[PDB]
RNA sequence: GGAUGGCAAGAUCCUGGUAUGCUGGGGAGCCUGAAAAGGCUACCUAGCAAGACCCCUUCGUGGGGUCGCAUUCUUCACCCCCAGGGGGUUC
DNA sequence: CGCCAGATATATACCAGGATCTTGCCATCC
DNA sequence: ATATCTGGCG
């Protein structure tokens, strides 16, 4: 199913932007542009503002959620353990605003003689400083909080600035004591402070510490007398803290045993299998040499680099100290199957580096490490090896003395992961030493691979967890397969790179090698990260010609960012380089930015133009009949943020009273709202009112039937607070989310039909219960009790409800609009003088500002050149071309079109692009491209 | 230009916490007001996506145990990759 | 009052240290 | 950057 032609891949990687290009070529110069599309991304980013990615918020909203789950659950469990205490916790409704403070004052300051009154006032203060615990190291543990500064000197420091500013202290004293008096004198101050952007005093600097938290709680305790056994149980309830652990998904595998996890650096399986590794790849010179070492030579410098406690031992001290070899250099070292060799005689040997810092820890505190001391003494390395593991797997989760374990984390230890398990390291480490073989040689003798092989190379199916070069790998890979499916395997891949993109270039590069390696490219090349511009305007390809575009500056400059087109040409003349080829250009390019200069010309570079002349005219003839496309790919899955974070306050509406349109449509309770849609229009399904309008009069006794109860006409029906599409979450109102699509309906004649937009939330499909499996979320009636009914055009409602308006189709963020040769007609305004200087026929859908009209940006320019343009003339004027000005004033907003005079285009197409930036026009399963004026609906 | 040792810096996330914010329930103090009921500054408490399941069931119509804003062509379909995952779909 | 066009409202900000990566620098050996 | 808001406009 494939017609197989000679083509190459070009990729030019951007930030927010990736141009691929196919280029066929007869022997040896470039035909036909098969296909040269550049794709315009996000970079990963969610939030636009601080431009934290959409993975990074899905983990902090994810781990908020964990936090409220596991302050809740620990907080039921000190209540737990205090209910058999006997005290008593805050009630939530009707107790006085300084009970726990004054509580954490009185025990500090008086010994209170009666018992039972003493058990209530301890439960107020503890279930506030449960609920207010302060920070401190999560790695740390509650014994480890209990041997710190108590209290602290920041905390010091705090009550010394306090006490100059108003000009008091407070013995001793306790955090708990001073905010109940600092309320007092200066009313209105806030504890600790913060920022949400005037004139006001505070009363704290810094956070306080668990410690400082620690050390009140311990005071209090000694003030009133209290036994060890309870409170050394209610201190280790109230500041139980999880302890932090990496997941068993993130740590790699080991590539010849998948079914265990890379082990830990510090492990001794690890510092072993490095030594013996290093010494079965040495060779002694006999000769003309040269031989392994004897298997006795072997033992006797392993056990030597075992030994050391210091990393002191070198390669030269190897060959000299050891084997007593008359010269340094009759020893050497081989990385590879008989390969090349070298050996710096300088360099440091390796050494146990686990066990020399177990062996320092030792010798420094022997008094903490008495018993194991003794224990460590004789203990084999077989028991140790689990204990390392173990230790490693204990200072993070993942016989052992509990007294001797607390001064054991003054230790450090190596940190890290290594590239193996622990069991492939144990097994190479014997059979290296059993029979004396290469580490290269030991892998086929434990596993099966052949000799030799290099660990598996990262796959296009797989990602990287990096959000930029996700984004950028995965229109990459689908261009791959339909070029590859469409076309053959290309003949060689050229790739260019605009810092961060160093990853990028790495893990597409190896990404990319895999993928040749399995279908047979030849040649792969990467270049950072200048090549491609220099190519082109060394043989006159200056894209501001390429299409007819107009200067932008006040000097004329070369407005490469501003059409968003450039990276598919740049795809497109990447395919005619090779690295020798594009290196010698480059350097030529750096020649003449230093000083003189003349020409270029090398047997490379005459080859190049002499095969490359013609792309000069076919990147005009593919401009001329508009062969390159700006594409974005389409968010369908309806996954997200599904409403505004902001909780609001309800309003309330007597049932007696008069209704206005915008207070129906703000009716919450849906049954409600069904009610008073009946006495709008006992026949009709949807809502037909106007805001700010009266729709039905002041009926002093009204009433509404409901299946759960009848309110009369004294009862309150609550209303959303804005005449805006919201939800009820958690007993409140918040704001719907951005639109995640919009269904476009019509109604009217054929040849002169009106048209009109339905804007659908992420918020109506949850309400609307279709977020199950199996659903069309484009396609499926909405009640009308949802927002997107709510909100909808007057017109478009009643139109549909009168069985004339039908779904003809659905259009989302970032499709394409292409008017076709007619282009724009109804232009008028801004937009009119606007298409004098940017004669812009596609457009893409940015937003849905109201009901009645939609948010459309030019598809072949970019945002961020024109940005630096606003930027430009507000700070020195008349430093741009009159298109200057007409550019940086259209583009904060772009397009604010009304639907109907859009839609109204027979005239127009939405266009729906491949993977190659060619559009779909068979109703496939994959989403297609239509014509809003002729489409029908099933 | 390759090999090796070491150092330093940055990136992407991940884990567990803090402090606020908003809404509800509260009331310490205060200001506009003849009021009457607010709103002004703070503080206590509960929750912080909707929800889909589990688990234990002593059947409490209820307790604890996870997932829930990423993977940009949902759902359906058919070609792949190693019994669930990961991919691709040419106009 | 209808319709633009500019303005405005969105939860936010920290903490230590694991896992996965990349650069930059120094040096010694083919 | 988007869907609202307000205010000035005719």
């Amino acid at each position: 199913g494939t017609v197989p032609v000679t083509w190459r891949l070009g990729v030019d990687v951007g930030e927010r932007s990736i141009g691929l290009a196919a280029v066929s070529y007869e022997e040896d110069k470039p035909k036909e542009i098969l296909a040269a599309v550049s794709w315009i991304h996000d970079g990963g980013v969610g939030d636009e503002r601080s431009g934290a990615s959409r993975l990074a918020l899905r983990g902090m909203a994810r781990r908020a959620r964990r936090l409220r789950r596991f302050r809740r659950a620990r907080l039921r469990d000190l209540d737990m353990l205090l209910s058999e205490l006997g005290w008593t916790p805050l009630p939530d409704k009707n107790v006085s605003p300084v009970d726990a403070w004054l509580a954490r004052k009185r025990l500090a300051e008086e010994y209170v003689v009666d018992e039972t009154e003493r058990r209530r006032l301890l439960g107020y203060a503890v279930s506030h400083m449960a609920r207010h615990r302060g920070w401190r190291n999560p790695w740390t543990t509650i014994k480890d909080l209990k041997n710190l500064p108590q209290p602290s000197d920041s905390w010091e420091r705090t009550r010394e600035s306090l006490e100059a500013r108003y000009s008091v202290s407070l013995e001793p004293g306790t955090v708990g004591q001073w905010a109940g008096y600092l309320l007092q004198r200066a009313p209105g101050i806030r504890l600790n402070p913060t920022q949400q952007s005037l004139s006001n005093a505070t009363a704290f600097e810094t956070r306080l510490r668990q410690e400082d938290v620690l050390w009140e709680l311990r005071c209090i305790a000694d003030v009133q007398g209290l036994p060890e056994d309870v409170v050394s149980n209610v201190i280790d309830a109230v500041f139980c803290q999880k302890r932090p652990s990496v997941p068993a998904e993130r740590i790699g595998r080991d590539p010849l045993d998948p079914s265990q996890l890379r082990a830990s650096r510090a492990c001794l399986e690890f510092q072993e299998y490095r030594i013996v590794a290093a010494v079965a790849n040495l060779r002694i010179r006999d000769g003309s040499g040269s031989r392994p070492l004897s298997l006795e030579e072997r033992n006797a410098v392993i056990e030597a680099l075992l030994a050391q406690t210091e990393r002191s031992l070198t390669w030269s001290d190897i060959a000299l100290e050891i084997l007593k070899l008359p010269n340094e250099s009759d020893l050497t070292s081989v990385p590879e199957e008989d390969g090349p060799s070298s050996l710096a005689y300088s360099q440091f040997a390796p050494f146990d580096e686990t066990s020399a810092r177990i062996a320092e820890f030792i010798a420094k505190n022997r008094r903490k490490i008495p018993t194991f001391a003794q224990w460590w003494q004789e203990q084999d390395r077989t028991s140790r090896s689990d204990l390392v593991a173990a230790l490693a797997d204990n200072s993070i989760a993942g016989h052992l003395p509990d007294a001797e374990l607390e001064a054991l984390e003054g230790l450090a230890l190596p940190s890290g992961r290594v590239a193996y398990s622990r069991l492939t390291l144990s097994g190479l480490t014997r059979v290296m030493r059993d029979d004396g073989v290469d580490v290269h040689n030991a892998r086929k003798t434990c596993f099966g691979v052949d000799d030799n092989w290099r660990p598996p190379l990262p796959a296009l199916h797989e990602a990287t967890g990096h959000p930029v070069v996700d984004r950028n790998l995965a229109i990459l890979r689908k261009f791959l397969s339909s070029a590859t499916m469409r076309w053959g395997p290309p003949q060689s891949i050229v790739v260019e790179l605009g810092s961060a993109g160093g990853y990028a270039a790495v893990a597409l590069r190896d990404r990319l090698l895999s993928y040749g390696e399995k279908n047979g490219v030849a040649q792969v090349a990467v270049f950072r990260g200048g090549v491609t511009a220099e190519a082109r305007r060394w043989l006159d390809i200056s894209i501001e010609r390429l299409f007819s575009r107009v200067a932008i500056f006040a000097q004329s400059t070369s407005t490469k960012r501003l059409d968003r087109r450039h990276h598919a040409v740049d795809a497109v003349v990447l395919t005619t380089l090779t690295p020798g080829v594009a290196k010698t250009l480059a350097d030529a390019r750096s020649r003449r930015v230093s000083a003189s200069t003349e020409e270029p010309q090398s047997p490379a570079y005459r080859q190049w133009k002499e095969s490359c002349s013609g792309l000069g005219d076919l990147l005009i003839s593919t401009a001329a009949r508009d062969s390159i496309a700006v594409a974005a790919p389409l968010r369908l899955r309806p996954t997200g943020a599904l409403h505004e974070e902001t909780l609001r306050a309800f309003s309330e509406h007597t049932v007696g009273a008069a209704w206005k349109g915008a207070e129906l449509r703000r009716i919450v309770e849906p049954e409600v709202y069904a009610a008073f849609l009946a006495l709008t229009d006992p026949g009709g399904r949807f809502l037909k009112v106007s805001p700010s309008e009266d729709v039905l009069p002041a009926d002093e006794n009204r009433h509404i039937v409901l299946s759960d109860r009848v309110l009369g006409p004294r009862d309150r029906v609550k209303l959303f607070p804005d005449d805006r599409g919201s939800i009820r979450v958690r007993g409140g109102a918040a704001y719907i989310a951005s639109f995640h699509h919009a269904r476009v309906f019509r109604w009217g004649s054929s040849h002169s039909p009106s048209f009109a937009l339905l804007r659908v939330s992420l918020a109506d499909l949850a309400v609307a219960g279709l977020l199950r499996d199996g659903v069309d979320v484009f396609t499926a009636e909405l009640p009308p009790w949802t927002p997107a009914w709510r909100y909808a055009s007057i017109a478009l409602v009643k139109a549909v409800e009168s069985g004339d308006a039908k779904q003809v189709g659905w259009l989302v963020p970032g499709d394409e609009l292409d008017f076709g040769p007619e282009g724009v007609t109804t232009a008028a305004g801004d937009l009119s003088m606007f298409l004098k200087y940017f004669p812009e026929r596609h457009w893409v859908v940015t937003g849905f500002e109201d009901d009645k009209r939609i948010n459309l940006k030019p598809a072949f320019l970019s945002a961020e050149q024109a940005e630096v343009l606003r930027t430009e003339r507000s700070d020195r004027p008349d430093t741009l071309t009159e298109a200057g000005e007409i550019l940086a004033q259209f583009f904060p907003r772009c397009w604010r079109a009304t639907v109907a005079k859009v839609l109204c285009h027979p005239g127009l197409t939405v266009i729906r692009r491949t993977a190659l930036g060619q559009p779909r026009w068979r109703r496939g399963h994959l989403p297609y491209s239509w014509r809003p004026w002729s489409a029908d609906p099933w």
